[PDB]
């Protein structure tokens, strides 16, 4: 990890488990959003999301989301939401990744390389929200982390000069 300098370094699987050609977005900038099953709300995080994408994608742009696989107590958000209600399948316009640990032992290592460069403000750098995001520049470093209740506005301060 210590010879890590962008996300391109790092091994990602698409949502039928076959590898993802992640340096196809090397050159563009995008945002990495970790996301669950759907409860009904994001805190306007996936609103946030699809409008970015579908606003900016013909500029290059795009949102990658990579959903937690709830395993160990310590993932993003309530734990006891997905037992106490029902929740669907997340679906989006944008990809979406195979399951991963955001947080924990095994947290999947482009996390561990996001999380430690944008350890956020708040608390630890652990991932605490579902719908939290990276936003990641032209040479795939990450360079500001995102609340899901970030507003389209505060993305697009950031985002439009990386465009």
């Amino acid at each position: 990890m210590s010879a890590a300098s962008s996300i391109f370094d790092f091994e990602v699987l698409d949502a039928d488990h076959k590898p993802y050609n992640l340096v196809q977005h090397k050159g563009s900038p995008l945002l990495i959003y970790n996301v669950a099953s759907k409860c009904g709300y994001t805190k306007g995080g996936y609103e946030t999301a699809t409008t970015l994408y579908n606003k900016y994608k013909s500029q290059g742009f795009t949102v990658l989301a990579f959903p937690s696989n709830q395993f160990g107590g310590q993932e993003p958000g309530n734990e006891e939401e997905i037992k106490e209600f029902v929740c669907t399948k997340f679906k989006a316009e944008f990809p979406i990744m195979a399951k991963i640990n955001v947080n924990g032992e095994n947290a999947h290592p482009l996390y561990e390389y996001m999380k430690k460069t944008k350890p956020g403000i708040l608390a630890t750098k652990a991932i605490k929200w579902n719908f939290t995001s990276f936003l990641i520049d032209r040479d795939g470093v990450p360079v500001e982390r995102f609340s899901p209740g970030a507003s389209v506005k505060d993305i697009e301060e950031k985002l439009i000069p990386l465009l």
